[PDB]
């Protein structure tokens, strides 16, 4: 089997990324386990590539932490202008793979009030994740953080990529 | 009630992902679609976030124009951001505006390098996988993620999370 460390406690995200590595490696091929790490980003990031690169972060320092290891994932989530995402980066010996998530549309009140000092979990709690909620149940968090961990997972199956 | 759908392209894929958000959304038998073919307004490969989202509004304003008595016009338009392809969906009604970008999806060096040389992505993939029109079928999605995801199966997602202002009353 190969042992994937996943830098995050979240089972929403641990779900997918077990889930997108069982598709692409075969059923049970894989033993995941979760590492604690520092993102050297804000709790909150804002814009593409700071929360990017929170989980480049993530996976430096959970590949240090855990050498043996055969892959490192993170699932970083962060906000735009006027929208929420995440971002999945994976490493293994030889290379790399990122992917961004679909993104959501936040109402401008959501939006403002995280502007404002408040980090989205406070604003939506006080008010599964966003996606949930506002898909109206039609889509889950653990649904799209599952198609970006596939899609970066691309050059690790894919010659192609050298 | 009954909603007319006017998609700004004539993708077969993308239409497969419009139709099906509709439905999950608006529940199954409630929406009638309407194909039309229109101009993006930004080059055959948008590059950049803006660029592409610029072809994806423009193609919903191109329909607008051809049927203005229909309820909702939606485009999805590609592109290609930094290392990787991915698209907008846009979508408008009477009132709204709500759009969303679907998952990026990260490319080889060497094909990137031969789109940056000038060649658009289609006819890259073409002679890497031999396949014709690949973006109207399974798309690199389907060929770099061994068929575990689709062009369609990706782009659905991003129609769910651009109709999120329509039928939530927050988005005031």
């Amino acid at each position: 089997m190969h042992q994937v460390v996943c830098a995050t406690t979240n089972p929403a995200k641990i779900q997918a990324i077990l889930q997108a590595f069982h598709e692409i490696f075969g059923e049970g091929s894989c033993h995941i386990a979760s590492v604690a790490v520092e993102s050297g980003v804000p709790e909150q990031p804002f814009g593409s590539e700071e929360t990017r690169a929170g989980a480049r972060n993530r996976v430096a320092n959970a590949r240090r932490l855990l050498p043996e290891a055969d892959f490192w994932v993170a699932i970083e989530a962060g906000i735009d202008g006027d929208s929420t995402f995440s971002w999945v980066v994976i490493e293994n010996a030889s290379q790399r793979g990122e992917a961004r998530s679909a993104t959501l549309p936040l109402p401008a009140v959501i939006l403002e009030k995280v502007r404002e000092g408040e980090a989205l979990g406070p604003v939506m709690s006080r008010y599964e994740g966003a996606i949930g909620v506002f898909t109206a149940g039609k889509l889950t968090r653990a649904s799209v953080y599952h198609q970006a961990v596939i899609l970066a997972l691309s050059p690790f199956h894919n010659a192609v990529y050298s």
